[PDB]
């Protein structure tokens, strides 16, 4: 489907099992979410936003449904106070941004 | 046009009579920008991000050119440490999203 951005464009995702709400990110490079359960190894992790760094959980291969649509990846866990879609999974999902 | 996310959505922006580069980006509310020399009054603000929160000046009514498509609104500055166009002005140039 096409998404307009006159209101954030939040997506309903399914991950380890739980649904969640997350945000389409452009700016995002990678993926992350607020703190949940999730199974397997996780490598321990930094990411940079506005206002400073925060120490994530890299977990690999992951699989993830987004609004419907499959992938697997990379997905960082963290105190995140928002769920975001990055472009590692949105090239995967066929995302594009038209203007 | 149409812009794929294997790379970071960059575009040329003009504000201020100066040229910069910014990241289209749908999981911003608002646009930031690094810090520049802008004419006129500005308010002071509070954002907060991945990492924690900043203080920047918001301008508004400011025109910005991006990747050709005039567009006029609220600018905020401050310690970014990347340019970012948010959805205050992704919307007025027509920008979606689509999978
Ligand atoms: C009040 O209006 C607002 C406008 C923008 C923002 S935002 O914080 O800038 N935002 C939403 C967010 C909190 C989920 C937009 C989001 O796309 C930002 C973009 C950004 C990226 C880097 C610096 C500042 C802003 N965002 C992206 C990420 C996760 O980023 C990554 O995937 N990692 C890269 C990375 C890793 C280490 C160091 C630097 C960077 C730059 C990144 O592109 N978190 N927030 C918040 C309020």
């Amino acid at each position: 489907p096409q998404i307009t951005l006159w209101k954030r464009p939040l997506v309903t995702i399914k991950i380890g099992g739980q649904l969640k709400e997350a945000l389409l990110d452009t700016g995002a490079d990678d993926t992350v979410l607020e703190e949940m359960s999730l199974p397997g190894r996780w490598k321990p992790k930094m990411i940079g936003g506005i206002g400073g760094f925060i120490k994530v959980r890299q977990y690999d291969q992951i699989l993830i449904e987004i609004c419907g649509h499959k992938a697997i990846g990379t997905v960082l866990v963290g105190p995140t106070p928002v769920n975001i879609i990055g472009r590692n999974l949105l090239t995967q999902i066929g995302c594009t941004l038209n203007f």
